[PDB]
């Protein structure tokens, strides 16, 4: 699973409803090595490099999505559901990544509610970035997957799960994308990063 | 009139903002340099410039200027002009205080523009505090992220202020303060810039936005 002893994500969707999900996550993880994907994130202070040094290595994993662009709108969204045995606040950092440079962070705040002996962290129908959605209405105008790719292949995101009060990382998980087909709709595999 | 005379609604004040530079020496003798600075600590209706006469120094479709006046409120929009003093491995900051009647949880958004397409951009959510009868929004000592950095870096290092001053035509920052919870647009604040002559320091003009 996609979480650590501390810390599960439950769910991730990113979605339109005017529900298509251009992504989704519902909740032995092959491993790939984290320097493989250092140039796909800034170097600078909170990139991938320094973020594994101050560890725990076994916090990070990689997501790699087939998003389904088949669907001027509409309300955009991201829901992630995190959950915890523990009572935490959690500070979630999102770093959209255009060419190894960050183009956007999005940095929250969520504090834990108990939910049937656990402690559940909703984040749910929170608003794309405008920058996201601008670059979504573009890409589905390519006339083939391929040229979506392409444009993808330089496109990444680095969301940072910490723990608000003690500034410890709990999940650290990188993103990449390619594009999917209809009758094969969105999918997944997730990974874990190591050195 | 309801026009306002600083840059705030009745629902949202800006009560500070700053940029600055502490000098590594600081933690010795503190010293801080403001690159621009806006207090409305203690305070006639503020001028008037037309939004239309902007659109085309910010970003277009969703979160453009014309988009969000279209959006409305339009009295939630402003103009700040900055002269930056440029004169100065320090801690490069952005803090900002906003105070409101009510409680709220506030979305942040800086959209730093060159040639009037968004390069980089930060979001922050600030809940309120409960203080003296009003609730603040502390966003104290955010780190500048380093596109500012750089920037702030090779423009001081320009052998003359009209090459400042025209690089500085093309560079503009939106920052859209939005009720988390409800979405309604509390604060649309458009910076234009220029180099401010070493002697004066960081000066401002606010104008309200109309159309
Ligand atoms: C570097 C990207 C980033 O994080 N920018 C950021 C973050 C928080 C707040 C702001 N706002 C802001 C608004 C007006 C002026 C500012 O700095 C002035 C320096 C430029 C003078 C030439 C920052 C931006
Ligand atoms: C910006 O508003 C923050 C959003 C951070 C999470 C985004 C998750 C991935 C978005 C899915 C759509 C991308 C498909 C190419």
């Amino acid at each position: 699973g996609l979480g650590t002893a501390r810390l599960q994500l439950v769910e991730f969707s990113a979605f339109v409803e005017p529900r298509h999900l251009f992504v989704h996550i519902s909740q032995p993880l092959e491993s790939v090595d984290v320097r493989q994907i250092y140039d796909k994130f800034p170097e600078k202070k909170g990139g991938l490099r320094e973020l594994y040094d101050r560890g725990p290595p076994h916090a990070f994993f990689l997501v790699k999505f087939w998003a389904d662009l088949n669907w001027s709108g509409g309300f955009y969204g991201v829901s992630s559901q995190y959950e915890s045995l523990e009572h935490m606040t959690l500070t979630c950092s999102s770093k959209v990544c255009s060419f190894g440079k960050q183009v956007v962070e999005k940095v929250e705040t969520e504090r834990a509610q108990l939910e049937d002996g656990r402690f559940v962290y909703r984040l749910l129908r929170s608003p794309m970035c405008e920058y996201l959605v601008n670059f979504l209405h573009k890409l589905r105008q390519l006339p083939e997957r391929y040229m979506m790719n392409s444009v993808l292949e330089n496109f990444t995101i680095l969301q940072v799960v910490t723990n608000r009060d003690t500034q410890e990382l709990l999940l650290c998980t990188a993103y990449v994308f390619e594009v999917s087909t209809s009758e094969r709709g969105a999918q997944h595999h997730i990974y874990r990063l190591v050195r």
